[PDB]
């Protein structure tokens, strides 16, 4: 396979409801989409960067620049290209895992469509549907949270994940546990908002039987997470820190993590994502799939990934209408708390051209 | 697809020269071959068991029985099969990794042929050819050994591996180093033939700068290998002990292994073999591909596997003519110390019926 | 003080000689300069990013973008500004340590000039001049390397650092040792080019008595460096991995490093650089100052930093004419293998406008 | 800058009420004050030594002697001095951290005023006010204590700290918890009064939700503190043991401490105090600022220091009217907080009428 070129497309899609996290409230999602063109056909990738560098150092403009001037040219200059060979060819470029992963996603989509093989087949799926949780952001009031959580439970989601913050942590959890019982799968995500010194306060969440606390401390404080694991009873889940299979290996060796959140864009592609799943499986560490408010493209790839054997916890693979009234692909519709693994070649979904054009704010061809 | 059936075939192929290890001399390789047939097409698998349970608990007759009465029936009874689902379907059957791996190899060959995809593509190859070492057995004299080793170096092999045993260790290595110099990649394999108490004698191998010592102690004495690593300087390579990705993870955690020999049949298939490669890579542990005097079928899958990124030491992926004057497939011919990674769909090679029938001693159809 | 604005100036400076490292041969150094303007006066900062993201994830264009659209706007919106408050104000922007460090450098220059205090005073200098080593890149032949090393020793540099790479390691070190003796302070830098599996080959460096092997493995493989340290004899020095005081603390706790290279831009500024120095001092770990082929501006701040008490090994603070025939500032001239710590307010140095304009390829004003 | 001289002053100041700790009952605080004179201006330093060697080996008379005959001469003999060079210049004198820290304090005030820069600026303050706790000494009865702490809570203090001793520990804590509730920030300090053999009693303090136990065992028993920390559940805080940044580093490496009390005079000055803050911060260890019943001079420097980012627990930086009247502008509590001074240097200076009023001795060491 020789890479003919890549179309970078900048897309803006409005959310049905604002989503508030430890670093801001967002009403519209700005995305970066890649259409890789090979003699065999087209392939699509999605970048999980956002407008600004508030979640990680990568953001849309920087991803677009590094892709346009380094990564895509490097692949275009290669004598032969395959999805597996993408990593060695872009290795001399330090960092930029989300851009690399988006590019690899597009390459792998094209490659697999050429072989009439799905992402689920290539990654090694063993399930035909995946159980799906939902991630509920920070709310302004407690009743407002209880209402949103009850609505999502009525829709059939099998797990609730609450974004927590200093000043908004023990109370919601208590409110949700009191109104909805102890049998609901409940977990929290802190987005690096705490410090090892906040260990007593986080221990106040022990009686509520959460499945996990996701990334309480800073991205690079792996040892601090191992220390925190000794002081609380809720299992520690790492997200922002898990950027590679080697990173998961090291965090496990150090006792810093008991459950791993695999974000394919964050680890540099779905291939590395499978590798993270595999090392965690070898060490007895459960994994689940993380979300980034993706379109149907990334959502489809994520459902494929989430059907692998060591995904023993429901992922952040919600339905399309949880974020978008109109997805740019075939919509993902919740059925009994589950999503069906796509079966078509490649991603099993593709942009609907009229819908994609209505949300396209920019496009450029690199060739 | 749905598995339509499996042709189980017993093959007897004579070796160019006897091959002697700490547990016996092999002169005729008795093998078990599998032909899986689906509506999509054919696939070939090879079992690496031997006639008797001298290397492991698995042997040809026992493999045939467990395949015929448990594994193949279980796969035939599934509504849908994929190479990835072979492991969950055969999970209720404890053990029998080599038979399972052969069955998976045949299913995967058929699956990949249906998609016109090579083993190298599915496993994640990054090289078009692999560098090849050779494994030299125990000899009667030192001059014999020196002549055989020089003959293999003149053929262009890039690494020499010496089978060692009590009474045949320090002297052959000294002889090889004195006759051929310090630049030859040299390593030894003992096949569990030593004991922790023999640690001083193995330390007598320190001055010669071997790459590794392969399986000094027994299959289950992993802790003993960690102790041996504290007592000797030559890096320790585990073979018979590496039966799964979890086994490798555990041995790495215990400081029992610094280089891993991946034998796909021994770990239960090529998919598990890739998982072992990935687990080792996350821990900084180099891997290389192991041999079992396979035919061109297993040899082709081995070359594919050995082209993955963390196979950073030359494997036991020798040419066909080091073992067989003919071989049942298109031969693997050494060119500049390298073997070319097959590019055809599936294994990229298939049996030549004329030759295969000449060496078949039994065949049965299970469907 | 409120920041009135920042001038971003892009500069292109030709090198006296090519400089080759594990990721390329460089003939011209492309730089970012920041001119912070406050009611009290001016301050200068320098970014240590390079043209492309070959050394780290940050590169010139990306640094300029994040500065222009996030960091400088964030500071302009601050009611009160001090160099110390730069870190909390930019905390919500993850990463971009080199851009942040350049901005903090400019703010700190302005603040210290407003208070008539030098960088050396603010950082805690204890000596008036610093000893200087030199970093020599990969060469084409061994004789070329021997000639360059002898020439640099004749200039009076007190330490030699050789860029090493797979295939160009044991031989250059053996050659330098044989010709120039056992008393030359010698050390090597690999720029992440090796792997734990390459441990035997790096052990072949054990007899030549190097001070350190700098960053043999990847940035994020800290455990791998501790394990290499168990298998070899030369002390392990971390460079690319030391991005913060917390990073240094963790590497020391894990046994991954015995000597730390402090690159102020790499850790996000000179205040964090001091913090790294203090952490390493508290654990008995020597530090030395790292270079990024900076102008006289970054060089002045670097010698100031390198005059702190725990910088007990010569840093990559070479003289100006080692890289540039004409520095944009007053030059730094080697005197007996030392450079003098500036004494003026702030950096103790400022760009000479005729010289700076000759090498300026772009400039933009971001302001209120 | 060339030190012109230092005026040594003995100050005797009445406390609002006696203050009792496990090492004695206090009725008047005798202190030692320093007036450094440089050509650029004046600076004031305070020594935290007390009348006798009851808290540490340093006491007022001995501090004055080592200053008058060794430390001040050494600084006077120097061509150029800066606050930073004070430590290297007095380094050949083993020990005497409190005297050196006071001398450094005065030199730094003079230096900072000469550059019209505050202490908070040099140290790197990021907050304009700091939250203040109060330290309550041993009382004669349980109700007597409750009146004192309730009065301190009515004044607006945000944390209550109780001095403990053999015979005064579980009971005062139970009383405060039941009378004043579970939301009061409460901690205890033993001043080395217990042993590892007393570990059982200190385990009885676990149910009441204290923030920490300050210095249970002797200053030099760091290992015993790590042994204790395994055995009890309330966090361990070290005070007397933290005498340098290297000492905090060593205690953290040994697991002997999770919260550090930074006493600038005890660690040898405010510069070292900042270094201790930075070391703990790099290790994820919260710090808080400690008091030594200082005047407004030490109180101003302590408030500045306590406004650095890792002071995440309210320090012993109580209001001036908790002990005194003060020889500077009093520090008046506002909503449980004190304001960080903004003037040059300390931002405060003695009011001559009040300073002379309490001065018992004066001597000039100079040129
Ligand atoms: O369902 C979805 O798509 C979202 C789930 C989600 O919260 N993703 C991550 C996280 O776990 O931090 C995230 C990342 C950035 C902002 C907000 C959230
Ligand atoms: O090139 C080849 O196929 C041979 C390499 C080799 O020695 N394989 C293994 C081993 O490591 O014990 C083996 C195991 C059992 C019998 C014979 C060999
Ligand atoms: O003398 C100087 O300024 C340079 C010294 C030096 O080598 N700096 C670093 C390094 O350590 O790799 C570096 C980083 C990137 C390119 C080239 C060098
Ligand atoms: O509020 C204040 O200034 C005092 C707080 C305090 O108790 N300081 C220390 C200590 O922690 O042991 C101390 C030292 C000497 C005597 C009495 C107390
Ligand atoms: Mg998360
Ligand atoms: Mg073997
Ligand atoms: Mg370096
Ligand atoms: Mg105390």
């Amino acid at each position: 396979m020789k890479l003919s070129g890549v179309e970078l497309r900048r897309v803006q899609m409005p959310l049905v409801a604002p989503f508030r996290t430890s670093f801001g409230t967002q009403s519209v999602r700005e995305l970066l989409l890649l259409r890789a063109v090979t003699p065999a056909g087209e392939g699509w990738g999605e970048c999980v960067t956002m407008a600004g560098p508030l979640y990680s150092s990568e953001y849309n403009d920087g991803a677009e620049h590094v892709l346009r001037h380094y990564l895509i040219p490097a692949l275009l200059a290669a004598e032969d290209i395959t999805a597996a060979k993408v990593t060695p060819l872009l290795a001399k470029f330090k960092g930029h895992r989300m851009a690399k992963g988006a590019l690899e996603m597009a390459v792998l989509d094209a490659e697999l469509r050429a072989h009439e093989r799905s992402f689920a087949a290539e990654l090694g799926s063993v399930r035909d549907s995946v159980p799906c949780g939902v991630s509920v952001g920070i709310m302004d009031t407690i009743p407002q949270l209880l209402d949103v959580v009850g609505g999502y439970l009525d829709e059939g989601y099998v797990r609730i994940k609450l974004k927590i913050e200093p000043g908004w942590d023990v109370e919601p959890v208590r409110a949700v546990r009191e109104r909805f019982g102890d049998d609901v799968l409940l977990q929290v995500d802190a987005n690096t908002a705490y410090t090892l010194g906040d260990a007593p306060q986080l221990a106040r969440l022990d009686p509520f039987g959460l499945l996990l606390i996701e990334q309480p401390l800073e991205e690079e404080d792996v040892l601090g997470h191992a220390e925190l694991a000794r002081r609380i009873q809720t299992p520690i889940c790492l997200d922002e820190s898990i950027v590679s299979a080697r990173a998961a290996a090291d965090a496990i060796k150090l006792g810093a993590v008991q459950i791993v959140n695999i974000k394919p864009g964050q680890v540099g592609g779905y291939l590395e994502a499978r590798r993270v799943h595999d090392v965690c499986a070898a060490h007895g560490i459960p994994v689940w799939c993380g979300g980034m408010i993706e379109t149907g493209l990334g959502r489809a790839a994520n459902v494929a990934l989430a059907s692998l054997p060591n995904f023993t916890l429901p992922g952040d693979t919600s339905a399309s209408d949880r974020f978008y009234k109109t997805d740019i692909t075939e919509p993902f519709v919740l059925s009994g708390g589950h999503l069906p693994v796509p079966t078509g070649p490649g991603l099993g979904v593709a942009p609907i051209p009229e819908l994609l054009d209505e949300v396209t704010t920019a496009k450029v061809w690199i060739g």
